[PDB]
């Protein structure tokens, strides 16, 4: 997974915490 809120299976994985500043602002919000 691209992280996508590793919560989502891939629970260890998880680096940032969150990962919206990271990953989901990127690659979903647009900045």
């Amino acid at each position: 997974t691209t992280l996508y809120t590793s919560l989502h299976g891939y629970f260890v994985f998880g680096p940032t915490g969150c990962n919206l500043e990271g990953f989901f602002a990127t690659l979903g919000g647009e900045i």
